[PDB]
């Protein structure tokens, strides 16, 4: 495929902020196997894939949410499929977690983890990623969105529409998930949302970007 | 149709975090120019598009960078193409690249821009990105790694081999690429280094990531 240049920007065009979905159209699936496989794989910092992907097709939980979601109100009521995506707090080489992941996931060789367990310290501060707790969970909701994009465009390349969403009251929804025992909000916080499904109709306004030598920049040839 | 999944599942197994390119394999300027693009036309909270690339392909530049950059000293030693990504610092209404981004690019109404302020200022206290200095820009770093993730996968879908690195030195690098007036430390930070190029080899060991089942849960019906 020479023609993948063009797929790929295809995609890329295609992809927007979509509000409404199409109510009557669902995602495969399989397309949506795809789309959440496109997370799993994705790469993290030390290989810690401190994320959880939560699919709420529950309407009357898509509605509590909603309530308290004014950013994704329009998504929550149509999208085929709507996914929480949750970031691990206390992703240290202290955590049971990361302990899990070396020993269990990635195998490393057991006789080197303390040392690894140093380096990852060291590494935390010198990133500055150690400094405080807001910083250590934010370091591992970058990582999530690592994998929010890779799903966005997964699904724009299977012709799917999708939303990304910050817009939500972090504080009420992480209390309304944390009673309905969803979001253990002592391992996660909740990242960012992000709906699927396919447009109602094409985007009444033309996507707007920065122009290419405003946001890029060559140091050295050029070619 | 759905010969697309499996193209999309080849390229996520595709790509790994390759720390030894090809000295010799150039990744072509077509092929770049989609990588960038892919950056580009990534979307972002607020569509303020809070980043800029920086290509490094002075190798003098590169050894510089690399003498603190421990986990990316091979990539910047062999990579085809080496981009710096910065994360903008303060993006709040007030300031004047929110103010530029508002008037100029996404064409806001003048007459109800004071309404857009208001929701920004809102919106960033309920997610508490305002919360402090810390949060702002973390909330803008955090939006690079959607384009991110979305460069490395482009890249993959192309063939290329990629690499994501944050294994530097923040303050040290951040000093060297402010000295030489390549980072303008008042507006941005530097958020996170990503190499192209050509695997070496293929990779020694499988790729190892949680089962589907432990980093994927339905809440409601699944099908
Ligand atoms: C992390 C993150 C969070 C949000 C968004 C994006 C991203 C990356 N944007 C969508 C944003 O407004 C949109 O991507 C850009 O403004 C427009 O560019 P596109 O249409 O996507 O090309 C968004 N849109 C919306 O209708 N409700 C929301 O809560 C959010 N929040
Ligand atoms: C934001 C971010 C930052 C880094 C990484 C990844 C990400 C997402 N990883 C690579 C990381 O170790 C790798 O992606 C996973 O551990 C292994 O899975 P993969 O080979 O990518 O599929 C990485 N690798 C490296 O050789 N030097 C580095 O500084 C980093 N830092």
């Amino acid at each position: 495929m020479s023609n993948m240049n063009q797929t790929i920007m295809d995609a890329f065009h295609f992809r927007h902020a979509t509000k409404q979905f199409d109510p009557q159209k669902k995602v495969s699936k399989e397309d949506f196997e795809t789309i959440l496989e496109s997370g799993r794989l994705s790469p993290s910092s030390l290989g810690l894939e401190p994320w959880k992907f939560v699919v709420i097709q529950d309407q009357a939980l898509r509605d509590e949410l909603k309530a308290h979601s004014w950013g994704a109100a329009k998504q929550l009521d149509t999208a085929s499929h709507f996914v929480l995506i949750f970031a691990r707090k206390n992703v240290t080489s202290r955590s049971p977690y990361v302990q899990h992941m070396l020993r269990d996931i990635k195998k490393y060789e057991a006789q080197t983890i303390p040392a690894v367990e140093q380096k990852f310290d060291a590494f935390q501060a010198d990133f500055h990623i150690s400094d405080n707790d807001q910083a250590l969970y934010d370091w591992s909701s970058k990582q999530t969105y690592i994998a929010l994009g890779n799903m966005m465009t997964t699904a724009a390349l299977l012709g799917i529409d999708s939303c990304p969403m910050e817009g939500f009251s972090l504080d009420t929804v992480t209390d309304i998930l944390a009673n309905k025992g969803i979001l253990d909000t002592e391992q996660f916080g909740l990242s960012v949302m992000v709906a699927f499904g396919y447009r109602q109709q094409d985007p009444p306004k033309n996507k707007t970007r920065q122009a290419y030598e405003d946001v890029i920049e060559w140091v050295g040839p050029k070619e």
